[PDB]
């Protein structure tokens, strides 16, 4: 395990039929910038909707700033 106890429960209500499996779902991006520094990005996005935004040295600090930012950023469900 790893992502918020509510992302994995409000993942599980949206349910779609007659459609694709579209569900928000976390994915580690990978580590890109002009020095040789390394950081690390997490995103969330929606149907082509960002609701996810924050960096950090791990990935777990990651998903905790971007976890908490996405409650308030939910749109319509499963479009």
């Amino acid at each position: 395990n790893d992502p918020k106890s509510q992302l994995q429960q409000c993942c599980l209500t949206l349910r779609t039929e007659g459609k694709e499996p579209d569900i928000p779902l976390y994915k580690t991006l990978q580590t890109v910038g002009p020095s040789h520094a390394r950081t690390y990005t997490v995103a969330v996005y929606f149907k082509g909707e960002r609701i996810g935004c924050g960096k950090g040295p791990s990935i777990q600090q990651a998903e905790m700033g971007a976890a908490m930012d996405a409650l308030e950023k939910y749109n319509f469900p499963q479009m």
